[PDB]
């Protein structure tokens, strides 16, 4: 599974997880599961910011927190919307809302809601894929055009059975429960 991440996503997606779990004092060698998943959500994440019209997004995920947080800030004060209590993966400037995107190995409604619950805000957006090729979006509001979230939704399909052929998928399925509980 370690071995399958470094090579199945860019070196830069891959660092950016890394990062990111070190952050957190985990191994990527032993939790290869949640490697995977980070490293997904990010290259989602990157995905999407490209999806639209050259400006569009500023990219919150990915980032070391601190200066997360001052971007975040900076969009708060110079838009007048509300400052997220968590932070969020994007800002749409078209839109003039913060987005989370989630990625799912279970139900979207299922994840959207504990999205939901765990932000309690009504101005952050939502958008949750699934790796069976759906998505919920607060609203119904998809954001993107078809043809972006169709992309998506092809990549992660190319992600599950990668990981089937190689006897990966099953755990890499089953662990999202086990995370949250
Ligand atoms: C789940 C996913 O792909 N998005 C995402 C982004 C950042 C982190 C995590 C995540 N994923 C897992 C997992 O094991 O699936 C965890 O246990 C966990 O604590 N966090 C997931
Ligand atoms: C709830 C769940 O199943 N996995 C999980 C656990 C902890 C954190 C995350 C997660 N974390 C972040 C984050 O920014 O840390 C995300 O953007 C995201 O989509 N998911 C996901
Ligand atoms: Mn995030
Ligand atoms: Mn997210």
């Amino acid at each position: 599974m370690e071995d399958f991440v470094r090579q199945c996503f860019n070196p830069m997606i891959v660092e950016l997880a890394e990062k990111a779990m070190k952050e957190y004092g985990e191994d990527p060698k032993i939790e290869t599961n949640k490697f995977a998943a980070i490293c997904t959500h990010l290259e989602v994440c990157f995905m999407y910011s490209d999806g639209g019209s050259k400006h569009r997004f500023e990219i919150i995920e990915g980032r070391d927190r601190t200066m997360a947080w001052t971007v975040v800030n900076s969009i708060c004060n110079t838009t007048g919307v509300e400052k997220p209590k968590f932070l969020p993966d994007l800002y749409d400037y078209k839109e003039n809302r913060f987005i989370e995107i989630g990625v799912t190995r279970r139900e979207v409604h299922t994840y959207y809601l504990e999205k939901a619950n765990k932000i309690k805000s009504e101005e952050t957006h939502i958008h949750i894929f699934s790796f069976t090729g759906e998505e919920m979006a607060t609203k119904a509001d998809y954001t993107l055009d078809e043809e972006s979230r169709a992309r998506i939704k092809t990549r992660l399909f190319t992600i599950r059975q990668e990981m089937a052929s190689r006897g990966l998928w099953d755990s890499f399925r089953q662990s999202e429960r086990a995370a949250a509980e």
